[PDB]
This record gives C-alpha cells, structure tokens and sequence, in this order.
C-alpha cells in the first residue's frame, strides 16, 4: 500500500524547542527540564535497554495484556485504521495491526511522532510487512498537529507504555481533551497507564542496580552539552529515583555531587547548583483504576474496557468517543 508521510515540524523545531525548554527549566526552583529530550541515539537505545531489565516491568506487563486482549480490542473498537502516538516500532504496534488485519479491517497506519528519520522507517517496514496497508506517518507534536491526523474510517488511537505518566494532570487534563477533540464519534483510544503499587517497586523499576537508568538520565546532560555546547560535569551528576508519595508519581533528579558552575554555551546562559542540588528531568505518574475512567471521562471519551496483567501491575484502557 502506499506510504506518505506529512511533516508539520519546521527542519529546526527541535533545536529550538530545546533552547525555550534548557533556557526556562535551568532558571526556575527547583531546576527541571522536560522529558522529551532523553531520546537522542544513545538514550534510545538506552531506553531500548531498559524495556529488557527485568526491574522494568511496564513494558512486559503490557506486553502481557496486548498478547491476551488485542483481539478484544480489534473486535471492540471495530476499528480500520491504527493511529499511534509513538513511533510505530515497537512489537506491541505489530500486536494491533495483527488483531485488525487478522479482523479483516486493517485498512490504513497513521504513526505519529516527532522524528520525521523515525517515522520513515517505520512506514517502510509496515509497507514492506502489511500489504494492502496504506501508512499515513505525521511528523508533528501533541501540542498542535492533532489536528493534522488524517481522517475517513474507524480510528483506534493507541498511546501505550504509560506515557500519558510523563504529562503531570495540568497538562494531562488539557491533552486528553484535545485528543478527545480531534476524535470523532465511533472512535476509541487505547490507552496504557503504570498502576500505583508498592514504592520499593517502583524506585527500583526506575533505578536498576546496573544503572541503564542512571546512564538514560545522566544522557540528558551529553545532549544539552553536545547541542547548546554547555559544560555539565555529566560525572559530578548523580541520578536519584524519588518516589513521590503525595503526587503517587515517580520522579527522576539529577543530584549534583557539590557546588558546580554550567555555562550554556549557545545561550549565554550560567547556572549555579549548589552541592546536593536536585534537579527535576522526568515524572512518571502512577494511576488508579478508577481515576483512569473518571480523566477519561472528564476529557469526553467513555472508557469500555480496562484491563490489567495478571498481577495488578498496569493497565490497558479502552474508550470510545
Ligand atoms: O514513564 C516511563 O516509564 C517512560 C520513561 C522512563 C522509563 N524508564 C525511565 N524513564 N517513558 C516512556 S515509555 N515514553 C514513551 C516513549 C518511548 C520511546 C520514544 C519516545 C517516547
């Protein structure tokens, strides 16, 4: 089938998405950056590391229940066409395509993600996969290409792996309420959320002995050094995992190991940490069942399906606008 991919991001986007958010972050209380910048090359395949550590049971806990369900979904949502917010390389997105092509109903791929190199490739291999499959990848961002999502059939929206967690409920809120928008009626989200659990689990799932995690976290300073040409000591920086206990959401710092000096290069910007500084570069909410249907609710859609692994660890949503 044919491939097409729509890129709404200007060539460099990126670069200056990264200048607002390191200019902004490194100059509030405490400091923090966002945690869209982890996934250079390295922290991809960092992060690829992590999804095998066997501390880090998301990736297997919904793995489990897409095995199990998928057909349920495929035969739930009724759907002809898979948008993925994601990249659209995991196996799980193989799971899906498999349920609505094995239905009968696959007609159409639309990956959804920032990296244009990304969704090239993907779009390839489906082309080269699923025959009969027409892919329509958009290069664009949750904030302003929703809209941009191609339209005509059933659409199941598919955002997996809990990183609805990495939006803090302000933000969670209004994007689910602009996916909700942008979905028509007879539409169905798929949606993957990390439960609230026992804590020494989750810090360790954040925290894995051999340090991948310290490596994916300590990345973000390579990346901020490498492309606004910044002077981070990346080893006077130490990762720390922090369960969060009164925002039941699990948050990755940077502890600066005594008092350091970071000149941002290309952006005639200093910044002073004080010994044993903590700076805050992710948050990874945790959720309860019930709250999951009730944000879903709030946004518009009304869930139909919720799921679990078999030992209560994560949970699959299936709602319908
Ligand atoms: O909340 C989480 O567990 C993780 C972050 C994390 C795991 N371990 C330490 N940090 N976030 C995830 S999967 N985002 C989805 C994504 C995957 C690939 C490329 C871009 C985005």
């Amino acid at each position: 089938g044919p491939v097409s991919v729509a890129n709404h991001l200007g060539e460099d986007a990126g670069h200056l998405a990264l200048r607002r958010d390191v200019y902004s972050g490194l100059q509030k209380t405490p400091k923090s950056l966002p945690p869209k910048w982890f996934y250079d090359t390295v922290g991809s395949e960092l992060f690829d590391q992590i999804t095998r550590l066997p501390e880090y049971y998301p990736t297997r806990a919904e793995a489990e229940i897409l095995r199990a369900r998928s057909a349920e979904v495929a035969s739930a949502c009724r759907a002809d066409t898979l948008v993925e917010l994601g990249s659209g390389t995991s196996e799980k997105t193989r799971m899906l395509l498999d349920a609505l092509r094995h239905r009968g109903s696959l007609r159409r791929f639309v990956p959804f993600d920032v990296d244009a190199s990304v969704l090239s490739a993907t779009a390839t291999a489906i082309q080269r996969e699923y025959s009969g499959v027409e892919i329509n990848a958009v290069c664009g961002d949750f904030e302003e290409h929703l809209t941009e999502i191609p339209r005509g059939g059933r659409r199941l929206f598919v955002f997996l792996g809990s990183t609805i967690g990495n939006l803090t409920p302000g933000p969670r809120a209004q994007f689910l309420t602009a996916l909700a928008g942008v979905m028509r009626p007879g539409d169905s989200l798929l949606l993957g959320t990390d439960l609230v659990k026992d804590a020494a689990r989750l810090v360790r799932a954040y925290d894995d002995p051999g340090g991948v995690t310290a490596q994916f976290n300590r990345n973000v300073l390579a990346v901020i050094n490498r492309e606004l040409e910044a002077d981070f000591d990346v080893d006077a920086f130490q990762h720390v995992a922090r369960w969060n206990s009164a925002e039941e959401r699990i948050e990755m710092w940077l502890r600066a190991d005594g008092r350091q000096r970071v000149r941002v290069g290309a952006l005639d910007l200093t910044v002073d940490f004080d010994a044993g500084e903590e700076m805050l570069t992710e948050v990874s909410c945790k959720f309860r069942p019930q709250a999951v249907g009730a944000e879903l609710a709030a946004a518009g859609l009304h869930r139909i399906r919720w799921w679990t692994d078999e030992a209560g660890d994560f949970g699959l949503s299936l709602a319908a606008k």
